């Protein structure tokens, strides 16, 4: 019995932890990476209030009753200079000359704009009402002091790295990068393309590097334990493979006998044959197949060890084709994404690579479905 | 007064040119690396007729006849194991036992599942008729020979590099990365917070290592300056010297202007001209100018293709914009839903961080209401 995609999905990921293990690594290294922990800033940005705007600083409430026929008049008792601290505070009917920049003098809660009031002699006039904080960037505005700037999971972008440079912090903790075991096996795979070799009846091996990209893509750092001959004795140094790495996938008897098994045989398509137990992954030997086993499975596995956020991004389109679908079998289809439209790419058949080259990103039809019509809305899941 | 931002993208992209040097990197580097060149295959993939089935290869004509009343039997004369070819000919009532990718024996033109004929010993028994070609992935039904497989200017993909490995190369013809100077001025900028001047209101300097990786991210090299001092050093000293190191230099805030004032909101005072970019000091400026001229240009560059994705969603707020300027308004889409981040002031970098995406509103527009369906550009 097929076992239904998210029995398969749970049963998978439940046996699948959280790696404990963290590094500093500097901020020039950082983008791609995983956020270990919650980054609280230690300083306020900005460190005080600031003037938002050459003007005066005033209190708020001295101009309420301020109109056109009603110019509330202020006392100007300093002008503090480029890059200086005011001397003077800031007491009823009274302003301070500042700069954008300069420190909120004592005394005022606003900042009016030096050309919003008529400057006659040492008198400024006000004929409008001032809010409160007006013209004031605030301490903190930006983030303030015991906050939380970037949460746990967090995949590093240049923004979040300029953002850790603002908090002066050189080297940012972020999750090890779980160790992926790579085996492909068959004796009918060979490493080049040439003559001698298809009059042998080999075909060229794929997954491999295939697999490499698509780890590096999604938190891991592969490592190769290259293509093996169809041979149990050889085929049980996957020992080796449970030991030094966290997972271990697999490409294709019989596959109980070097591995115990939580699941085998599932309900996907492609992908049927996708089997999992004790942190190993059997997959497919075929492009199309292997691919749709990693995003499906593998990719969300990856994803809970670092306990990446936000790794994948869901998109409503239009369907341009139907898509007639088996019920008992969870499709992975094939999209082609382009202008609020999903055109799906229909192809076989012999783990055909060119539909993966030619695909943007998928859609999952659950196994209660018969396939949806052109013109109906779907959701996405891009590459 | 301002230039418009289409006019001014076209003004500034027109002066850009791709550049033409490649370099052939490893497969195992390749991914992120923008196609110099179509590549086109020498081989048919698969290079010959395979089973797509555990079966037998049979001739299909021996079971035109077949019915469930009337089981025709065939002699398995040979069980082919994994990765060999048959040493045997298929023949009128043989069959030859094959796995999933194995050639096609010689004579036959059909595959039979498993699962549909009953064994019994050295024979099988066909209920049912079976088609010529039946079960048999043909010689170049993924790629034909002589085919453009991957187009020139594909950024390159784990499937992408995939191709490359089935095609025989080891080492992939891709652009070199355009080298992007990076110049800081400012007199009120520091390192670090820690220091005395961060309490008086100097600014940690985030604008370098932001573009840094805005550069690596969009196919570039960035190659760093530091910051310079108000001086003879500036102009034509560490600008002439990142000119003549350099395919472009971006400079946060002389060169023969081609525009400087532009229409778009934030990052009004940006600039261009030849190969160097004036730009802000305030983060989210530079952030809009970077993705509003610098990645499209450094796209040119390359040739990349497909660089960008664009999607809707519906706003779930209003959106207040000012005619006679092209606003870069960030957003956080999530399942087809378009948050606004309204956060503005001084010279905040938390909004770029609370946002994972664009929206783009031309001059002539007076805003959006709630509701309305927007395209949108992810980060």
């Amino acid at each position: 019995k097929l076992v239904p995609y998210r029995e398969a999905l749970k049963l998978l990921l439940d046996d699948i932890n959280e790696i404990e293990d963290t590094e500093k690594v500097p901020l020039r290294e950082a983008v791609g990476r995983v956020l270990a922990e919650d980054i609280v800033t230690e300083f306020d940005i900005p460190p005080f209030d600031r003037a938002a705007v050459d003007g005066y600083a005033i209190r708020a409430e001295d101009t309420f009753q301020a109109r056109e026929y009603n110019p509330i008049e202020l006392t100007v008792i300093e002008e503090v200079p480029a890059g200086n601290v005011a001397k003077e505070e800031v007491t009823t009917g009274k302003a301070i000359k500042v700069l954008t920049g300069t420190r909120i003098p004592k005394g005022a809660n606003a900042v009016i704009m030096q050309e919003m009031v008529k400057r006659e002699g040492d008198k400024i006039y006000v004929l409008r009402p001032v809010a409160p904080g007006q013209n004031i960037a605030f301490t903190g505005e930006d983030v303030k002091k015991g906050e939380v700037v970037l949460r746990k999971g967090t995949i590093l972008r240049p923004q979040d790295v300029a953002m850790l440079k603002a908090l002066g912090i050189k080297k940012v903790p972020v999750k090890v990068k779980p160790k992926v075991g790579i085996i492909i096996t068959g004796s009918e795979l060979i490493e080049e393309p040439s003559e001698e070799g298809f009059k042998e009846g080999k075909i060229v091996e794929t997954n491999s590097i295939m697999l490499q990209g698509l780890v590096e893509k999604f938190f891991g750092e592969p490592i190769l334990y290259g293509v093996l001959p169809d041979d149990e004795s050889i085929i049980k140094e996957t020992l080796e493979k449970a030991k030094n790495e966290c997972d271990i996938v697999l490409i294709t008897d019989y596959a109980h006998k070097f591995v115990n098994l939580l699941f085998h045989g599932t309900t996907i398509k492609p992908g049927r044959p996708f089997g999992y137990g004790e942190k190993v992954f059997i997959m497919s030997g075929y492009p199309v197949s292997v691919f749709a086993q990693f995003n499906l499975f593998v990719k969300h596995a990856l994803a809970k060890m670092v306990g990446a956020q936000n790794y994948e991004v869901k998109v409503k389109a239009i369907l341009q084709d139907d898509i007639p679908s088996q019920l008992g079998r969870y499709e992975f289809i094939k999209i082609y994404y382009e202008n609020g439209i999903a055109r799906v790419i229909k192809k076989k058949g012999s783990g055909i690579l060119s539909s993966l080259l030619a695909s943007n990103a998928y859609l999952e039809i659950p196994e209660d479905s018969e396939g949806y019509r052109r013109g109906e809305e779907v959701w996405i899941t891009l590459y």
